[PDB]
């Protein structure tokens, strides 16, 4: 990097989110007036829960990630107690909120987002990156409502946490693949349209079972060509899923999303 980042760098303004580990800030670069996020994690926590080590890794994957769907991280520092990640700000919020107020997207804007993640994450491909858990509330919306990736690259642990996301071959204790990715658009193609994401439960031990199963249905009003594609990116065999350069070609996709 260029610089050395401390704390009296940045102006600190009003809280972005609350999360598990710590929050997420507006702040200010003191000398050059840039606007950014500050997302703040207490090291007690990320030490206590066996994640310190874990961010590190995903840190330096995501500081070598640029792409207008991938929120951009420009650095990072530390003191005694606190780890700080210094990120693009996008100002319209996460997507999951978006979804809250309007309960569920219509075609094009679903179409659309999906487009710009399978952009995002055929980029990622290209440098053997691939993600876990990507939900609404990681996904976020820049100043023209352009989909941002927020959720960091993936790295995993040595050979309790929401299933909603995860495809059987995580959840299953199986290997894994990139093709997990397919399965996550899947996902969230059915969740934007839908509502609810299509695995849903009051249970995680059901929930579990309903994507080992792929057990699912369709509302009435959920096109055939929506169909067509959720269907296919819900595969259990990892390998029957498409690519994403198909994703990008589905006849429902192009007939919706906007180029
Ligand atoms: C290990 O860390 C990986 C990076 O994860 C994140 C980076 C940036 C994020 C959120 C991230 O994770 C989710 C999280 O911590 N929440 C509290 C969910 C709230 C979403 N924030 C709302 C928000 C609004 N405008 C923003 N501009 C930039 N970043 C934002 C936000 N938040």
């Amino acid at each position: 990097k260029k610089r050395q980042w401390a704390l009296e760098d940045f102006e600190i303004g009003r809280p972005l989110g609350k999360g598990k580990f710590g929050n997420v800030y507006l702040a200010r670069e003191k000398q050059s007036k840039f606007i950014l996020a500050l997302k703040v994690l207490f090291k007690a926590q990320l030490e206590k829960a066996g994640v310190e080590h874990q961010l590190r890794r995903e840190v330096e994957i995501q500081s070598h990630l640029r792409h207008p769907n991938i929120l951009r991280l420009y650095g990072y520092f530390h003191d005694a107690t606190r780890v700080y990640l210094i990120l693009e700000y996008a100002p319209l919020g996460t997507v999951y909120r978006e979804l809250q107020k309007l309960s569920k997207f219509d075609e094009q804007r679903t179409a659309t987002y999906i487009t710009e993640l399978a952009n995002a994450l055929s980029y990622c491909h290209s440098k053997r990156v691939i993600h876990r858990d990507i939900k609404p509330e990681n996904l976020l919306l820049g100043s023209a409502g352009e989909l941002k990736i927020a959720d960091f690259g993936w790295s995993v642990h040595a050979p309790c946490g929401t299933l909603d996301y995860l495809p059987p071959e995580m959840i299953e204790g199986r290997m894994h693949d990139e093709k997990v990715d397919l399965w996550s658009l899947g996902v969230l193609c059915y969740e934007f349209l839908v509502g609810k994401p299509p695995f849903e439960a009051n249970t995680y031990q059901e929930t579990y079972k309903r994507i080992s199963r792929v057990e699912f249905t369709f509302p009435d009003f959920v096109t055939e060509g929506a169909r067509d594609l959720i269907s296919r990116l819900l595969k259990h065999n990892p390998s029957q899923r498409p690519m994403l350069r198909e994703v990008l070609e589905h006849p429902w996709i192009t007939a919706n999303s906007s180029k």
